[PDB]
């Protein structure tokens, strides 16, 4: 179809952030453009999955629904990070897809050691989940953009002073009351390779200072990726269609489609 | 102040393409973030005129207009081309702008031929505009990014069949009637100084081809402009705010700043 100038593409939402970056809900994209123009760069995504202790138990409906919803078309790499890898279960992949797995503060260091990887020079993108989700629609190239943030599902409706930044000024993740754009969630972050080394070398550094400085900030890592995303703006932001949890917030109608949800 | 995540940023119009390109209207972006963001990479925005016979009048207006409204506060380098170099009015410019005039199918050839130079590698962006015009407000960083189209104010309004592509399929500038997303105006577009490379000579190298077939196409550089904006699509598109006649077309309520307009 044609786009149309005088017509919103969603009425009830904020599609573009005041730095003009978009914000990624369903109705304002075209996945066929964006596959298209992917496709023709030959795109790579790496996914990268923690499952470490019980964990390892989410790792089999993860990857099969994964299978079914993230970037079908594209050629995928994902990285299972574990402490058990013969508990991984043996899941069978669509053609341009594989995976890899990788023997086990830890999330941003670790992604950080990795992302700096010769292995990862075939890869163009880097997205950083948590393993305890099930993919139910569609996640795809319309995420894809150098840096890109998931608004937290909590926090979407709130204004800046209910956000649960790290307030302490001794802690690196340090932001005042009277800034901030939005609250971001530590359970889906990505961007391009050379963004996510950048993004996971200062989280895991910042906290470094703060571990040698006696103080751990209120909500870890996500504490530093939202001092990181505050001063280094994402280039796309998802909406909370991308992290959701429908046995605690439902399924409202702003949400039209809910991608990739918490296992009740 | 705070993005508000269930108040969209405009309700009256399109702020971002199908592809997830911001469209740029008044209300969608808060300058100063992007001044900041700019300010950091000391940003230099060359800024290409072209001022040939009569239109040698209109310098002086265009250039005194941009002083008072174009990047203000940002690096800038005008580049006149001209037939009279002596016709260049002698424009007082704010600290950190300079000028340079370039003695002279023509705009496209001739841009493609000075962005390959050297002496460019100053320079950051590439902006290309017609010189009967004049800034009435804010032009600034807003509209940088790799590749950006202007909607044409004549048919923002349309549907695709009434764009005035060109529709003969021996031309190299042939867009089908069913494709389109919009119709881009040739008196303002820019990009990077590599994306502005490619754009100049992929259209430049097509018009050679149209006229080695006896064929001008029927809005010369604007339809190949057009047919290249509709293969590579533009990482922005400017609204009408970019490019308007007061005197044709008055001044809409969608239309909230008039920024860049026609000369009576
Ligand atoms: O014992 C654990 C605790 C956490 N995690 C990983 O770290 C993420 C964060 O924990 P939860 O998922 O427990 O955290 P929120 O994401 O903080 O609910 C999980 O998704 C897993 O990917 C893990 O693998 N084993
Ligand atoms: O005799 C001319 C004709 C055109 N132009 C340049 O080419 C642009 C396009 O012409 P007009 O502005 O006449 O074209 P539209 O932009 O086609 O009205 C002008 O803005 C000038 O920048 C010029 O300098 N001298």
């Amino acid at each position: 179809p044609q786009p149309k100038v005088l017509t919103p593409s969603r009425k009830d939402v904020l599609v573009v952030t005041p730095w003009l970056a978009p914000i990624v809900w369903e109705g304002t994209f075209n996945i066929d453009i964006l596959n298209e123009q992917f496709r023709l760069q030959n795109t790579t995504i790496g996914l990268t999955v923690f499952a470490i202790k019980k964990y390892v138990a989410f790792l089999k409906l993860f990857l099969e629904t994964a299978e079914k919803h993230f970037m079908v078309g594209h050629r995928v790499h994902y990285y299972v990070f574990t402490d058990q890898p013969a508990a991984v279960p043996r899941v069978t992949l669509g053609t341009g897809r594989q995976l890899s797995v990788l023997e086990v503060m830890r999330r941003m260091e670790m992604i950080s050691d990795f992302s700096e990887r010769r292995f990862l020079s075939e890869v163009d993108y880097l997205v950083c989940v948590d393993v305890d989700m099930e993919f139910r629609d569609h996640v795809g190239v319309e995420i894809l953009t150098p840096l890109f943030g998931t608004l937290h599902p909590s926090f979407y409706g709130s204004s800046r002073e209910a956000f649960t930044y790290e307030r302490r000024p001794q802690s690196q993740a340090y932001i005042p009351k009277d800034e901030g754009d939005f609250y971001y969630m530590g359970a889906f972050f990505g961007g391009s390779v050379q963004e996510v080394q950048r993004l996971t070398r200062a989280c895991h550094q910042a906290m470094m200072v703060d571990q040698a400085n006696g103080i751990e900030a209120v909500w870890h890592d996500e504490s530093h990726l939202n001092k990181y995303l505050l001063r280094h703006k994402p280039t796309k932001v998802l909406s909370p269609e991308y992290l959701w949890d429908q046995q605690l917030l439902g399924w409202p109608a702003v949400l039209r489609k809910l991608r990739f949800t918490a296992v009740p």
